[PDB]
């Protein structure tokens, strides 16, 4: 149908948005600390302590799919990503620190997309 198509295109246009948005995150992360999954040969305790690992390439791979139906699904897992490091890392260390900088100048970003994902509809 019809309708379908322009709900798939409505899907195409917020997955474009997002992958901005993704970008936008990811820069404010230049060392690179939540890159890529944590490793559980290198860190073999952290399902013990993480329930939902979470990480910018996970995030990638779910947007190349268009798996995130709005925002708010996209938000989640950004939060997943700081909330899991604030937990299993002391407020001491820098990736501690890292997530609390990159909450705090994500949150720039995200309020826009906000507008911008309502505006645009």
């Amino acid at each position: 149908s019809m309708e379908q198509v322009a709900m798939e295109l409505r899907l195409t246009e917020l997955t474009r948005l997002l992958r901005s948005v993704l970008d936008q995150l990811q820069d404010k992360d230049p060392a690179r600390i939540f890159a890529q999954p944590v490793s559980l040969k290198e860190v073999p305790d952290y399902l013990d302590h993480i329930k939902h690992p979470m990480d910018f390439a996970t995030m990638r791979k779910r947007l190349e799919a268009q798996g995130y139906k709005n925002l708010h699904e996209f938000e989640e897992d950004f939060d997943l990503i700081i909330d899991n490091c604030m937990k299993y890392n002391a407020r001491d260390t820098v990736f501690y620190r890292a997530a609390v900088r990159l909450r705090d100048q994500g949150g720039v970003v995200l309020r826009q997309a906000r507008r911008e994902v309502d505006s645009i509809g």
